[PDB]
């Protein structure tokens, strides 16, 4: 069985904190101890027609091993979780609530954060940038809110560890540069939990070694 | 074996014209046969404590069936179509590339989508809408030559009728009004293919029956 083999930026506009997309599908992998390749892509080639056989959006991350070829980090990370073990549950009903979570980080809390950073990051010097700023704010707010609530004590989103919490917190890593999450200390908590675990930290340093190479 | 239970508006903001996400959680569930019943929420009860048992961020639509209970949209339409036939294909190659349909249809189609109707209808008398419009509505253009590209000619996402047809058609009739498919032939062919199958029909008469109730 060939490794598989993931795009990845050359040039990570990230500063090397591993918050592009690549970095929930490398994560997956090291938890599940699959090795794996990656593929490095100017912006330039990114736009390139031969991308798009990959990705039809010519985004990153893509995977290929041997004749599939798969998009979407969500999507990637569902993929490995179904054909290894340690991601998801066996349990019918935990293993639907588990793919739950997987959605609700991309389809609920994600744009929630993204409607905030892309107006705190990409939209300064172009009123009423301090008041959209100030509506999007509200709303990450009411979102993190009730996300902590419902997390209560819970070590993970679905009893044991899953690839919902990946997705979870590289989603709400967005977030650090904020300091937004300070604000919440369960949620807090619950993203170093993951940073810690040995598998996130080789995949931090694999994404970090590319941006250093 | 019951039947399951979704949260639904009892007041759609939609008009009747099925743009909620109750739409692809009774579209699935028509097209595999299994009957289904809803609770009509109000806007008032969707604020309730008691509501956050069922979703934790207030909104609809939520499934119950027996002790489990999910909410997610997508997630929905994932579990209908794990345990029914018709949704998902069997070989593992091409229901790998259904799930990133499924993904991208909620992930990369629906945020461009949003972006734009967001600014479009929720932000008018407020400067610079236009402008704000007019960016919003070129990433969306862009995200729109990509699908309509990579369809093609082909009849759906991935060879037969799935999942990914229901949660991509779903998202892209939230351009209806807008009339921006007129400049997209297949793309407006492709959502017409999918409204005129029965499951369809049955299921936007059901959502139009709890409006006009
Ligand atoms: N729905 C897709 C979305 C993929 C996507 O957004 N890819 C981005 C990279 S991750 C998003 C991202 C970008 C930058 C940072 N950052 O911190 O600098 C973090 C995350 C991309 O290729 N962008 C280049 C382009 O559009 O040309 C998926 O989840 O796979
Ligand atoms: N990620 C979740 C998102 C759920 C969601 O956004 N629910 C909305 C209804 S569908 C979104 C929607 C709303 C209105 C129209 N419309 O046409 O008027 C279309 C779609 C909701 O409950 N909103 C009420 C609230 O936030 O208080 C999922 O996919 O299930």
């Amino acid at each position: 069985k060939p490794n598989p083999t993931i795009t990845v930026f050359e040039r990570s506009p990230d500063g090397g904190r591993g918050l592009a997309r690549d970095m929930p599908v490398r994560w997956a992998l090291e938890e599940v101890g699959q090795p794996y390749h990656v593929r490095r892509l100017s912006f330039e080639a990114m736009k390139e027609a031969s991308h798009l056989a990959y990705q039809p959006f010519g985004q990153i991350p893509s995977y290929e091993q041997g004749d599939l070829i798969l998009f979407e980090s969500g999507a990637i990370v569902m993929h490995i979780a179904q054909h290894h073990s340690g991601l998801l549950p066996e349990d019918q009903l935990r293993r639907a609530r588990t793919v739950a979570w997987m959605f609700a980080a991309l389809n609920t809390i994600e744009p929630s954060i993204l409607n905030f950073t892309t107006v705190w990051l990409f939209e300064r010097n172009e009123p009423w940038h301090e008041a959209r700023l100030a509506r999007t704010k509200e709303q990450l707010l009411k979102r993190l809110d009730e996300l902590s609530a419902w997390l209560g004590d819970r070590e993970w989103l679905e009893g044991s560890f899953s690839a919902a919490d990946i997705l979870m917190i590289c989603v709400l890593r967005r977030l650090e540069s904020s300091g937004i999450l300070k604000d919440y200390g369960n949620l807090l908590a619950y993203v170093e939990r993951g940073k810690a675990r040995p598998a996130f930290k080789r995949a931090f340093d694999a994404q970090l070694a590319v941006f250093t190479a």
